[PDB]
């Protein structure tokens, strides 16, 4: 199975997922000097007031907080997007050390972690059909740096001891994802892919410029999770990030002058 070890990590994925060498792979380095302000971008609308979180799952490569996506509640509209994209799950990627962990980089700088809020385009009816489309998904990416604690992350941190190993889940109702956002919605956007197998080229990426701050204690609890299942040799869930991929024939647009 694919993973993040020496023997099954990002450099191996292309053997079972040849799109790994494709024309619009993610993540990428965001060269802030080359990114261009785009006046055609409409205002971005993150509308999470009616979000319904359900469950948190250790899937063996990260943990996902899952949402009710059976109707428009938590949605993402505007910016580069045509129509309405519904929140289905969020998850993070993080490092073994604070100096790495993000997937996107900013002028080559790696953050300690990166949050991905995953949305699917409602015109395609559900997530599975959306990932057959070049505009099926929108992922809102948010960098994490280590400093002050993020109060809106603490409920997540505290449940991780109940989902230590692959295949474990827990109830995670009444969680407000608005508590994970920075103040500013300034962003960069480009067309890309899922960053994990199957690496499908279906994503409009919207990467916020302002990081959130989380405490060292918060990210240390991410690093106590396990890639393995219960009863198997313990392999800490760390360094579950894909490195930056070639930009190829793409431009990164900025929402801000
Ligand atoms: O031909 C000029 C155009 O080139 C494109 O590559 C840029 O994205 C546009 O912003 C620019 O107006
Ligand atoms: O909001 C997410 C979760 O936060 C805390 O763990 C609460 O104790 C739990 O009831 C809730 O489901
Ligand atoms: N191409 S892959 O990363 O999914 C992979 C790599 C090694 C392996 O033994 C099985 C799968
Ligand atoms: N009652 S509370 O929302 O302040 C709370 C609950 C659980 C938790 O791990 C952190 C905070
Ligand atoms: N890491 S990611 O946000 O690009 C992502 C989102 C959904 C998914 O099924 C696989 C990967
Ligand atoms: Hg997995
Ligand atoms: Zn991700």
């Amino acid at each position: 199975h694919w993973g993040y070890g020496k023997h099954n990590g990002p450099e191996h994925w292309h053997k079972d997922f040849p799109i790994a060498k494709g024309e619009r792979q993610s993540p990428v380095d965001i060269d802030t000097h080359t990114a261009k302000y785009d006046p055609s971008l409409k205002p971005l609308s993150v509308s999470y007031d009616q979000a319904t979180s359900l469950r948190i799952l250790n899937n063996g490569h990260a943990f996902n907080v899952e949402f009710d996506d059976s109707q428009d509640k938590a949605v993402l509209k505007g910016g580069p997007l045509d129509g309405t994209y519904r929140l289905i799950q969020f998850h993070f990627h993080w490092g073994s050390l604070d100096g790495q962990g993000s997937e996107h980089t900013v002028d080559k700088k790696k953050y300690a972690a990166e949050l991905h809020l995953v949305h699917w385009n409602t015109k395609y009816g559900d997530f599975g059909k959306a990932v057959q489309q070049p505009d099926g998904l929108a992922v809102l990416g948010i960098f994490l740096k280590v400093g002050s604690a993020k109060p809106g992350l603490q409920k997540v941190v505290d449940v991780l001891d109940s989902i230590k190993t692959k295949g474990k889940s827990a109830d995670f109702t009444n969680f407000d994802p608005r508590g994970l956002l920075p103040e500013s919605l300034d962003y960069w956007t480009y067309p890309g892919s899922l960053t994990t197998p199957p690496l499908l080229e279906c994503v409009t990426w919207i990467v916020l410029k302002e990081p959130i701050s989380v405490s060292s204690e918060q990210v240390l609890k991410f690093r106590k999770l396990n890639f393995n299942g219960e009863g198997e040799p313990e392999e800490l869930m760390v360094d579950n990030w894909r490195p930056a991929q070639p930009l190829k024939n793409r431009q990164i647009k900025a929402s801000f002058k």
